[PDB]
C-alpha cells in the first residue's frame, strides 16, 4: 500500500530469478545470457538484486555459504533458462507459430529469442508486471523479435477470455511454458490452470513446466531448515524473503498424473541430469532449498 509505481509490483522471487540469470549470463562457457536480465532488475530498482545482478556483489568476496549458494542458484538458472528456450526453439523449428508464457514477470524470450516470420508470442501476467517489463524494454530501445501481445490478467482471474480477446487462436497448435509457477500454486490452482490450457489446445500442442517433486510433507522440515539458513543469509545483505511461506507441502495430483490424465505425453528431465549432462557442479542437500526440480516438456495427443 505505501508503493504505486510499476517496479513495486514486480515480486522478490522474478527479480531474484533474474538477478541470477544476469549472474549466470557472464559465466565462461554460459549455456546462455538473457542480456535483458540485468538491466530490468536495476529497472526494479531493489538494491540487493541490482548489486546481485551487475556483480558488484562479488561471489570472490562472499562468505564460502554465501558464494557456493549465489554458484549454484545462477547453474540452476542456467540450466532452467537453457531448457525453456529450447523448449520453444524445438517447437518452432516443429512448425508451431502460436507461444503463450504464463505468469511471463520478466521473462525476456520476446525480445532475445530467433521467433520465424509469423509466430506470435501471448504473454500472460497481472497488469502491473505486464506493463513494467513492456515500459523498460522500450526505453531501452530493445524491440522485440516477434509479434509479441500482452495479456493484463493475472492467473487467478479470467485469462482465457483475455487470451483470446488478443487474437490467440485455439484451433492452431500453441507452445505453453509455466516457468517458476506450479511449486507456489495449491494443488486446486494447479489443476485448474492444467485444464485451461488443456482446453485451449488442439492436438500437437506443447507445454513445458516444473515439478518441484520433493515439497511434500515427508521432506517439509528439511526444506524448512534450507530456506531458514538461507533467509538468514538474505537478511545479511539487507533482503526479507523466507521462501517457505511461499510454497505448498500438501497433496497434490503430480501436474504429469493430471496430464497424462487430459491425453498428454509427457518427458521429465531432472536438475541432476542436466546439470551433469552440461557439466556443471550438482546441486543437493543444502544447496537444494526446493529439493530436487523436474523439468518437464509434454505434447497433447490426438
Ligand atoms: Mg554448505
Ligand atoms: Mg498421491
Amino acid at each position: 500500500g505505501d508503493s504505486w509505481d510499476l517496479a513495486s509490483s514486480v515480486g522478490l522471487t522474478a527479480t531474484m530469478v533474474a538477478a541470477a540469470r544476469a549472474v549466470a549470463g557472464r559465466a565462461p562457457g554460459a549455456l546462455v545470457n538473457d542480456q535483458f536480465a540485468e538491466p530490468l532488475v536495476r529497472a526494479v530498482g531493489v538494491d540487493f538484486f541490482v548489486r546481485m545482478a551487475s556483480g558488484e556483489l562479488d561471489p570472490d568476496e562472499l562468505a564460502e555459504d554465501e558464494a557456493n549458494g549465489l554458484r549454484r542458484f545462477a547453474d540452476a538458472m542456467a540450466i532452467r533458462t537453457h531448457y525453456f528456450d529450447n523448449f520453444f526453439l524445438d517447437a518452432t523449428r516443429a512448425g508451431i507459430r502460436q507461444a503463450v508464457i504464463l505468469a511471463s514477470g520478466l521473462d525476456s524470450r520476446a525480445y532475445r529469442l530467433r521467433w520465424p516470420a509469423g509466430t506470435i508470442v501471448f504473454e500472460v501476467d497481472q497488469p502491473q508486471v505486464i506493463d513494467f517489463k513492456t515500459t523498460t524494454l522500450a526505453g531501452l530501445g530493445a524491440a522485440p523479435t516477434t509479434d509479441r501481445r500482452t495479456v493484463a490478467v493475472d492467473l487467478r482471474d479470467d485469462w482465457p477470455t483475455a487470451l483470446q480477446k488478443a487474437g490467440f487462436d485455439n484451433a492452431q497448435r500453441t507452445a505453453w511454458i509455466a516457468e517458476g509457477l506450479l511449486g507456489y500454486l495449491s494443488a486446486e490452482a494447479q489443476d485448474r490452470l492444467l485444464d485451461q490450457i488443456t482446453a485451449q489446445s488442439v492436438p500437437g500442442s506443447q507445454f513445458a513446466t516444473e515439478v518441484l517433486r520433493d515439497i511434500n510433507r515427508l521432506n517439509e522440515e528439511e526444506l524448512r531448515g534450507r530456506m531458514r539458513r538461507l533467509a538468514e543469509r538474505f537478511r545479511r545483505h539487507g533482503l526479507d524473503l523466507d521462501m517457505s511461506g511461499l510454497v505448498y507441502f500438501g497433496d497434490r495430483t503430480d501436474a504429469r498424473t493430471y496430464l497424462a490424465d487430459h491425453g498428454w505425453r509427457t518427458a521429465s528431465a531432472s536438475t541432476t541430469d542436466l546439470l551433469a549432462e552440461h557439466g556443471l557442479p550438482p546441486i543437493d542437500g543444502d544447496d537444494a532449498p526446493f529439493g530436487e526440480v523436474i523439468y518437464v516438456s509434454a505434447e497433447l495427443k490426438a
